[PDB]
DNA sequence: CCGCAAGGACCGCATACTACAA
């Protein structure tokens, strides 16, 4: 598995679907990067450097497979079962009513990022809480600018609008190369387009890969599977998925979510916007009582556009 | 020829203290 480091050089734009022309709808607010956008970004560099084999020009996905990507300063969005409480976000463990696993009330969810390490302790069942400080938000940074004539340097009409960026240390993508030697590639270059208004981010790529992959959680029937990326598909063939990819059938299953990611982004070959998709949100936990104790798996990938880097789950326990 | 050999008042007050288009 190869690892690529994206350093961002200053900000970046993951725009959110909603129109952004100049003399028109002026306001353009990023949201947490989609994987499919890490993924744009690498098939546009091997369809530039004539490796167009590999790319997938005018198809869903690409030869490669993308893993998925995680944000860094590593962090990734408090798991949904995660309650601030006061001062104290608190892990809420599954319950059972009418013999159905349930999530008891205490209280609303409220958004943030925690660290690797964080996570992993929340994964091995070992967190009760998280101390408010150690919440991380994702910093924005607002722009606004205008367009000006060209000789007497006043603004043009309507050419006002406005940005809000996100301010992001490092991205992290993970892909599976069947021989389309992306690592040669990525390596002659020192940075690539991500995002929107031609920011660019440094790259840098390493043969490894990362320790939350290679977690041994041990045998149990109470697994859990924390989606570190969107995951595209029906539960029912999400969870069937699963129950055959493990060999072993679900007695009872519990989605902890939150609203859906749309999904549809632009089609640089057809030049407009892709069909929007709906998908399972990063920090969404599945609770699953399997029939049998089965080798939970440190990551599985689950639905579709998998090779876009979507459906990455990672394996945990619960009690 | 000798001696002395500064002191307090005031102590920045007021007004203006964004406007408008692109
Ligand atoms: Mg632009």
């Amino acid at each position: 598995m190869i690892e690529v480091t994206f350093t961002p050089y200053d900000v970046l734009l993951f725009r959110e679907s909603r129109p952004f022309d100049a003399g028109s709808e002026s306001v353009a607010r990023s949201i947490i990067p989609l994987p499919q956008t890490v993924a744009g970004a690498i098939r546009t560099l091997l369809f530039y450097k004539g490796l167009k084999n590999c790319v997938g020009v005018g198809e869903e996905e690409p030869e490669f497979t993308l893993v998925g990507i995680a944000i860094g300063t590593r962090i990734y969005p408090l798991p949904f079962n995660i309650i601030k409480s006061e001062k104290f976000y608190k892990v809420v463990n599954p319950g059972r009513f009418l013999g159905k696993l349930i999530l008891p009330p205490k209280g609303k969810y409220k958004s943030g990022y925690v660290t690797e390490s964080i996570l992993e302790k929340y994964l091995k069942g070992e967190l009760k809480e998280v101390e408010e400080n150690k919440v991380i938000r994702i910093e924005k940074e607002k722009r606004i600018g205008i367009k000006l004539s060209r000789e007497k340097k006043v603004v043009e009409e309507g050419m006002l609008y406005t940005v809000e960026f996100l301010r992001i240390e490092k991205i992290y993508a993970w892909i599976e190369d069947p021989g389309c030697g992306i690592k040669d590639i990525l390596s002659s270059y020192e940075f690539l387009t991500l995002g929107g208004e031609s920011r660019v981010a440094f790259v840098e790529v390493d043969d490894k890969t990362p320790d939350i992959f290679n977690r041994e959680l041990g045998s149990t029937k109470k697994a859990l599977f924390y989606f570190s990326t969107p995951t595209i598909g029906k539960v029912g063939e999400i969870v069937q998925e699963l129950e055959k990819r493990l060999n072993a059938k679900i007695d009872d299953y519990l989605l902890v979510s939150s609203r859906p990611t749309a999904i549809s982004g632009w089609d640089m070959h057809e030049k407009k916007p892709k069909g929007t998709k709906f998908a399972i949100p990063p920090g969404s936990v599945l609770f699953v009582e399997f029939k049998e104790e089965v080798e939970v798996p440190p990551y599985i990938k689950l639905g579709k556009l998998k090779k876009l880097g979507y459906g990455l789950a990672l394996g945990g326990i619960w009690e």
